[PDB]
């Protein structure tokens, strides 16, 4: 509730993020609507964080702690679990759902 993972390339489905470890993963921007938004990888520099400290969203939180590394999905999360409460003009719509592709790359 609040926060949906689709599946769209299956990795290892072996290696998961433990709660409190720091975990390397690739997060895309794009909208429910499938319009393609600013991505990490863009920049070919994958994104890492504690899953399960205050550093990130909710969303992303459950999202990568249930990602397995080398599967990419789309993460689709409320604003509510997320910063898509305030938003921002052009980048992101007033407190409205977001669907941020996740690819992990590794744990730590």
């Amino acid at each position: 509730m609040g926060v949906q993972v689709v599946t769209l390339a299956a990795g290892d489905e072996a290696t998961y993020p433990k709660a409190g470890q720091v975990a390397v993963v690739h997060y895309t921007g794009t909208l429910a609507d499938g319009k393609v938004f600013d991505s990490s990888r863009t920049r070919g520099k994958p994104f890492r964080f504690t899953v399960g400290r205050g550093e990130v969203i909710r969303g992303w939180d459950e999202g990568v702690a249930q990602m397995s590394v080398g599967q990419r999905a789309k993460l689709v999360c409320s604003p509510d679990y997320a910063y898509g409460s305030r938003g921002h003009p052009g980048v992101i719509p007033p407190n409205a759902t977001l669907t941020f592709d996740v690819e992990l790359l590794r744990v730590e």
